RNA sequence: AAAAA
């Protein structure tokens, strides 16, 4: 049994006292929340009904329009295959179900784009579309019956996707344009690595573990530059490579020993890189000045291997090791006795910890899949800035947080709106904003209901500076940036953003929970 | 072609 690269790091295995701590560790799972009610399961499994369903009225409609016969356009078939955590069997009751969407050649992503989905359009448990058709693996993001959906295409060079079509035959990905290639690499990816670690149960629970304490800690999100669900997964799953007979618990500690002490930017690898004729690109810092830059690399298994952390830069980096380093102070302390798996969980303090932060919002008045598209527009180019800002001699960290704050108004006027553009963004201004925001207390209220909207979405960035620091040039490229995708959010009476630099004590409300007291 | 699954 050789797992990975190189052998084990440590063939012993669990004793008596780490297999109580595993136990422990499990119990604290459960009462955390990572796993999801039956009822909530019964939910997902429901909704990969319906889009079976829709995925083969769609191939069969594409291909009629394409003047296929009765009988060929059946015949062309279609077909899904779940993906991400789901499909790994360590998702919560909050993640998405990533769905991957295999079509015959003939149905192309601009029929995706259009005819799929239009029959997304048609059900009415469709409660939010966002497309997104330019990103380097095209998406459509729905919430579908309560639930997060991300639904993906790839387009198969043959005339037909039987039900019974699996994705193991390397011949499949021959001449297949690169964005496709992606899409049927996440439901690969998920598989081999399953295939790739030697005990799968202490694998699931080590991660659950991880992504709990990655989303506690906000070092948890693609889109701003932190590792998302893959890249934790590999991580994981290297460890459990170099541990093959240790208990879960033990993986916690070695993950955050070795991660601190790895020699970055040598890659986390999980088995040979496979070679592929020239035609085809694969992840390689020697050829490809792109990959040399990938600071903290971790390398997907399914050929082609690309790299699963290319949006970390050097300010999340930093936030990463410190965070390994915490995790190594205490899982020492949880198996000597002084700490509980509580305290590793704790929630992170991102809202306290800096003197001053860049505020960045998107606003909308329009609908609300207006807002989707536009907010998801800036979220994508958050990232942007934070490389921008943290390479200005000044700054010693520009530590983007994970996740956007969502909040909506009534806006009757054009006025209305110039209004909310002026109050938003701080403590001293933000109760002039109400009594025209809504609620989960008065939102049921038929005049808050039928109003039209003000939508926004605020990012922030933690700064620190090595010292005023001018930080004009990378806030005027970014707010510059964003207005030219293309001409699509140009138009000022519907779409604007504002950057706004906050110091810690003028943070919104929004910014702090109900246990939690600004400073 | 500034890597949103
Ligand atoms: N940056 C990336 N590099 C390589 N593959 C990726 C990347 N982002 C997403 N994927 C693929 O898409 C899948 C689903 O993405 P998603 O962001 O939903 O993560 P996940 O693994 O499902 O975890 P979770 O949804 O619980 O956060 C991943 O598991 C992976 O196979
Ligand atoms: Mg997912």
């Amino acid at each position: 049994k050789v797992f990975g690269i190189t052998g084990p790091v440590s063939t012993v295995g669990a004793t008596a006292a780490e297999n109580k701590l595993n136990d422990s560790l499990i119990q604290e799972l459960k009462k955390e929340g990572s796993f999801e009610t039956e009822q909530e399961t019964a939910n997902r499994v429901q909704v990969l009904k319906i889009l079976q369903e829709l995925a083969q009225r769609f191939v069969y409609e594409v291909s009629k329009k394409k003047n296929m016969s009765d009988g060929m356009a059946r015949d062309a078939g279609g077909k899904i295959f779940t993906y991400g955590s789901y499909r790994l069997g360590v998702h919560g009751p909050g993640s998405d179900i990533d769905t991957l969407v295999v079509v015959p050649k003939h149905v192309t992503r601009e029929d995706f784009f259009t005819v799929f989905d239009s029959l997304l359009r048609e059900r009415k448990e469709l409660d939010e579309i966002a497309p997104v058709p330019d990103a380097f693996v095209p998406i459509i993001k729905i919430k579908f019956s309560g639930i997060s959906i991300a639904l993906i295409c790839a387009r198969l060079d043959q005339p037909q996707v039987p039900l019974s079509l699996t994705l193991s035959d390397k011949n499949l990905l021959r001449n297949l344009d690169e964005k496709d290639l992606r899409a049927l690499n996440g439901t690969r990816v998920t598989d081999e690595i399953l295939e790739l670690v030697p005990k799968p149960n202490v694998f699931r629970i080590a991660l659950r573990a991880i992504k709990l304490w990655a989303q506690r800690r906000a070092v948890y999100a693609n889109i701003f530059g932190f590792p998302g669900g893959v890249a934790w997964a590999m991580l994981v799953a290297r460890i459990c490579q170099l541990y093959p007979n240790a208990c879960s618990a033990v993986i916690l500690n070695r993950f955050f020993i070795i991660l601190s002490e790895w020699n970055w930017p040598q890659p986390v690898i999980l088995k040979p890189i496979e070679d592929g004729p020239l035609q085809v690109r694969v992840w390689n810092p020697k050829i490809y000045a792109q990959d040399r830059s990938h600071r903290m690399p971790v390398i997907t298994p399914a050929y082609p291997s690309m790299c699963a952390t290319h949006n970390i830069t050097e300010s999340t980096k930093k936030v990463i090791l410190q965070e390994f380093v915490r995790g190594v102070q205490i899982t020492n302390d949880i198996f000597s006795n002084k700490k509980s798996w509580a305290n590793l969980f704790e929630k992170n303090d991102f809202f306290f910890r800096y003197k001053f932060y860049l505020e960045i919002t998107a606003y909308t008045r329009g609908s609300d899949e207006q807002h989707l598209k536009w907010s998801g527009l800036v979220e994508s180019k958050v990232r942007l800035l934070v490389m921008k800002l943290e390479v200005l001699a000044g700054i010693k960290i520009a530590h983007p947080f994970t996740k956007p704050f969502e909040s909506s108004y009534c806006c009757p006027t054009e006025d209305d709106y110039e209004m909310i553009q002026d109050k938003y963004g701080s403590h001293k201004t933000e109760t002039a904003l109400n009594a025209l925001k809504l609620v989960t207390d008065e939102n049921e209220e038929e005049s808050i209901k039928d109003a039209p909207k003000a939508y926004l979405s605020t990012m922030y960035i933690g700064l620190d500076f090595n010292i005023k620091v001018d930080i004009h040039i990378p806030c005027t490229e970014f707010v510059n940036l964003c207005r030219s995708f293309n001409e699509d959010y140009g138009d000022h009476k519907v779409f604007n953003l504002a950057l706004r630099f906050v110091k810690g004590y003028d943070l919104p409300d929004e910014v702090f929970d109900e246990n939690e007291k600004r400073p």
